[PDB]
RNA sequence: AAAA
């Protein structure tokens, strides 16, 4: 399949991570995207500690189809990826 | 079912983590949750070199429902993730 | 079977990280490898944000015997694992 | 099973990790328990780099009963986990 | 290596 990691926030700014095959989509995999997108330097997303995050995971999980996975930023937290 | 990652000084100051399904329950992932917890720094956490944490850790991997894994910071070491 | 890392800038500058097993062969075992060879310090490579480091990981994992994945660093950035 | 992570320098210094269960054992989660070991800080390990670790590891993941497994740091890179 |  295909799901796309989305980092957004309340702006309405996207940032598109490449897409990942269902066969591999977990939280490790997810922040490990993220990570590619901001390099180097370590990333802070709050909405990372919240249980809606995991929710929305488990969410993406149990679907069929390709899918899209929203990672909710500050409008300061997006400067990271872009 | 469901696994609270419990970050705990002898304070009594408790951190409840989101849960994770006993399926996904691994080291890696505690120390996972936990880094989402803290964020972009990364974390010390004295008890993690100890054996009890491996101990504990198989210890709730064999077990039946939904249990809550305790993480011991020291009182200073908690504040990292408050 | 092998597969080896290679990063490469458009110098023509190799470094060949030691070889895996295609069971192994994975983003997360990728990165791995890379980090072991830049050590201590997060390395930057702005190929990882790109869909063709997806496309060529997929690739290789579709492919019989053991092949050579590249991993495109800038010249600048292939100084991090020298 | 166990395997024992034994940090050693060529002082003779050990370190030795709590152990880890065959069934956990890979080259991800040997470094998951070096880090454990060092903290919050990332540690250097030259070694790492060479293909040794690799067939080191190989070796291991092929073999019966409990073993011990060597990760060989310099005199000055063992003091990360003392 | 907890996102490597
Ligand atoms: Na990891």
């Amino acid at each position: 399949d295909e799901i796309t990691v989305v980092l957004k926030s309340p702006n309405g700014k996207n940032i598109k991570c490449p897409p990942m095959p269902r066969k591999d989509f977990s939280r490790a995999e997810v922040l490990g995207y993220i990570g590619m997108c901001s390099g180097a330097q370590r990333f802070e997303i709050a909405s990372l500690k919240t249980p809606k995050f995991g929710e929305n995971l488990l969410k993406i999980i149990k679907s069929k189809g390709s899918q899209s996975f929203i990672v909710d930023c500050t409008d300061e937290e997006i400067d990271q990826f872009s």
